[PDB]
């Protein structure tokens, strides 16, 4: 499945959330929202912004040791095979990991990739090395953060939390800003998709909206194929370019701001 007891790549997603769940505090994704939230870094178009995925390998991630636009290709194919009717859904599965290019801009990358959990509140049991890896953040010694609902009202609402950073709301906040014109669930599933304790573990029900339970479903079928395309046999991306080229020409056309 995603095999977090055996593995042999096991240590190097064991650094990396480690290095996460120390690192990424409340202070950590103020910061780094403000850093990245003007998309001020690069003009690129979409096709660009996945050869440049190229270049990187996913060090989080336990099933995948090879660049990880193949599995942009990978996780569009699947959903266009399932879901023929929805062209926007095929797009979101080429689109959803573009986020990552900030690896490739020196971003450590434990703070690009990776399961999210909210900061500013206590890390709940599905939390992958939940008991092993958060004894050196900061935040737990706080007592404005270390209770269940830490920061929060409860039912808030997942917009209104501080996602732990990465390629999720980098993406999503990308998205805005350049005025994708995607239904709201494409938008909500790539902000959520890595949302592993509240998509997957039964977690952080505290601080859902009904708005979040509704989504629920669609943020676990898009799930589906961004796990289960994963395959060391690789698509013919340059075949496929043209079919993804035209759903980019309708969707998001054009050099973008990143
Ligand atoms: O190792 C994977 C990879 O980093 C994904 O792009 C991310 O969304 C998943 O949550 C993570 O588990
Ligand atoms: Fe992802
Ligand atoms: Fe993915
Ligand atoms: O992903």
């Amino acid at each position: 499945f995603r095999n977090y007891t055996s593995g042999p790549l096991l240590d190097r997603v064991f650094t990396t959330y480690k290095l996460m769940h120390t690192h990424q505090t409340v202070d950590f994704v103020s910061r780094k929202r403000i850093q990245y939230g003007s998309f001020s870094y690069k003009k690129m178009t979409i096709m660009e912004a996945v050869g440049m995925l190229d270049d990187l390998v996913d060090e989080s991630d336990p099933d995948v040791d090879f660049p990880n636009s193949f599995h942009a290709f990978q996780t569009a194919e699947g959903i266009r095979k399932a879901h023929p009717d929805k062209d926007w859904f095929h797009l979101v599965g080429l689109l959803h990991d573009l986020g990552k290019i900030m690896a490739l801009w020196g971003e450590p990358q434990w703070a690009v990739v990776g399961d999210t959990f909210p900061v500013g509140c206590r890390p709940q049991a599905s939390v992958v090395f939940c008991d092993s890896t958060f004894q050196d953040n900061p935040d737990l010694q706080d007592p404005r953060y270390s209770t269940e609902l830490g920061m929060y009202q409860p039912h808030c609402g997942l917009e209104n939390v501080l996602m732990s950073w990465g390629h999720d709301e980098y993406l999503y906040q990308m998205m805005k800003f350049n005025k994708f014109s995607l239904p709201s669930e494409a938008f909500y599933m790539i902000r959520f998709h890595s949302f592993y304790p509240w998509h997957t573990g039964g977690d952080y029900r505290q601080l859902c909206s009904q708005q979040d339970l509704d989504m629920l479903p669609w943020v676990q079928e898009f799930n589906k194929f961004d796990l289960y395309t994963k395959c060391p046999d690789l698509p013919d991306v340059e075949s496929l370019r043209p079919y993804y080229q035209g759903l980019i020409d309708k969707y998001c056309p054009g050099t973008l701001s990143w």
